[PDB]
């Protein structure tokens, strides 16, 4: 559920979800060209998490509701026998993550249009 | 199986088991508030895989022997039909090597009753 | 399959899998005694994920293909419900990134037959 990872990324960072918006090349709806840093690099590998989940029978990136607790800053996916729910969960977990320990380069934030992705 | 997890522990450490007893406010039995350091998050991480092995038919995070092999400091987890003893034997992996990488923070020892736990 | 493995390397670093075919006590074919260092840690890791393939089910590590995009320097595996893919390219792209994070020690090519390897 796009509303746990939105928290998950605040619980694990000192940044929100906005910050991550409209950052390098495949932060927010789409990507194209290579990563351009560990940030961007985070983002692609959650964009492709999710496109995996639908692989998973009744599994949504954006609706599936699952089980996590947030101990600021941990996160614990819960969910063991729900095996979307436990995908979906371990995506997030690992953007959020991902997101706080990577560098925020504000000089990658709108090179979308740029010779950068392509 | 726990004696499998202490031996993980000098396997993948130079601390021993011993060493984490009384550590911080997840390492030893139970667990409250924050984690204080990386390595009380090694056990609040490990802690918290154990309560989600119950969640696996015949599957008791203390009693249950799986099977793995110690060529320190390294340690391999060989079970992949056995569900439980592959998730078990995972989990104790994870925090025998998250302990070795993590910092023994002296000042951390014995604080589960101060107001850093609360 | 082998010849995946060995583009993973290429897409995720800088040296290619010839490199490897010499390294340490466990990189290339057999391997026995304690890892040398990081790199070679490696190569014993991916070595144990080959042969934990060939319990599952169809699974032949040198011969199974699976799915995989590189962006280089990025490695994503899609295989979601083919086990025996998913479980192989694993394996590889973990080698071939963790092959890429760890130094290149070129006093540890060629040791396979002395004492270091024992």
């Amino acid at each position: 559920n796009l509303q746990q990872f939105k928290n998950m990324i605040q619980c694990a960072g000192t940044r929100t979800w906005t910050a991550y918006i409209n950052y390098g090349c495949y932060c927010g709806k789409g990507g194209s060209g290579t990563p351009v840093d560990k940030l961007d690099r985070c983002c692609y590998t959650h964009d492709h998490c999710y496109n995996q989940a639908d692989s998973i029978p009744g599994c949504n990136p954006n609706i599936k509701t699952y089980s996590y607790t947030c101990t600021q800053p941990n996160i614990t996916c819960t969910r063991t026998a729900d095996a979307c729910a436990k995908f979906l969960c371990d995506c997030d977990r690992t953007a959020a993550i991902c997101f706080a320990s990577a560098p925020y380069n504000i000089n990658n934030i709108m090179i979308s249009a740029s010779n950068s992705c392509q």
